């Protein structure tokens, strides 16, 4: 059974070392993924406080205009 | 140190690889779908910004003609 | 060759596996923080543009008193 004990363990090993580098490709790439997803979340955050800022000094206009 | 003993081993590193592998993809599935959801999301708010900025822009200028 | 030779050559792929293994582990550990992070920043994002939606109503009924 040694023989077939250790066949066993040679075919599990090598579906082990597929999925892993399998593995390794995918987690490297949704790395990248997440990089994109926070750039655009990034520049998401800049739009809107321009968008703040503005609105900031619309008020102020306002205030002026109502003198 | 025997054949035996190292095999029983193997098969008992084997074996917490195996359920070890299972974790990792049920969690890599897991953050996958979390990419895609938040992909969703981000697409979502992009969408709600430029209409905020295309009202402010309606605003800008009913704001110029009372200047 | 023999099973001492297969026995030693498992054991030297199973301690690169367990290696590997707890490599991949970081990196998606890493992957999901970088997804929650991203999650709470969105939700603040859409959070304060809910504020300036119904900032610019107020800003409309300003306006209306102008004229
Ligand atoms: N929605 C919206 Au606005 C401004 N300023
Ligand atoms: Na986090």
């Amino acid at each position: 059974s040694v023989e077939d004990r250790v066949t066993q363990l040679e075919r599990i090993s090598n579906a082990h070392s597929q999925l892993l580098t399998q593995l390794q490709q995918q987690l490297s790439d949704n790395q990248s993924d997440i990089d994109s997803l926070r750039g655009q979340i990034q520049e998401n955050q800049y739009q809107l406080n321009q968008v703040v800022e503005r609105q900031k000094q619309i008020l102020l206009q306002i205030d002026s205009l109502s003198s």
